[PDB]
């Protein structure tokens, strides 16, 4: 979720995860990715 995402050093994004990151969680009732 957003809290764990940001806490552990990720970013919540609806779009694809940017270059040099990958999906490592979810945010926003499951509709966004946690990228890191
Ligand atoms: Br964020
Ligand atoms: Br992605
Ligand atoms: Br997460």
């Amino acid at each position: 979720d957003h809290y764990n995402c940001v806490s552990s050093g990720g970013q919540c994004l609806y779009s694809a995860c940017p270059i040099f990151t990958k999906i490592q969680g979810t945010c926003y009732r499951g509709k966004a990715k946690c990228c890191k």
